[PDB]
């Protein structure tokens, strides 16, 4: 397993954030992100592990690396389409 969470191009705190707030931060970040880039995202909210990423997948983004080894969760997402 290689480390894909390397220094990402962007970040999204979602610890204490809850849908749609977190999924929302990735949205605006997705709007300011570029295809071929990366965004690390943390989330302690239980609805972010499912909504934040479920959102990136819906906008044509990529989940570069997920983290569920125990809250807070984390997920990298390479902006793209």
């Amino acid at each position: 397993m290689t480390d894909l969470f390397s220094s990402p191009d962007h970040t999204l705190d979602a610890l204490g954030l809850r849908c749609p707030e977190p999924v929302m931060m990735v949205r605006k970040t997705v709007r300011n992100m570029q295809p071929g880039e990366t965004l690390l995202i943390i989330a302690d909210d239980p609805a972010t592990t499912r909504d934040i990423p479920g959102f990136c997948t819906f906008m044509e983004h990529e989940l570069v690396a997920k983290e569920t080894d125990g809250l807070p969760y984390r997920y990298l997402i390479r902006k793209g389409g």
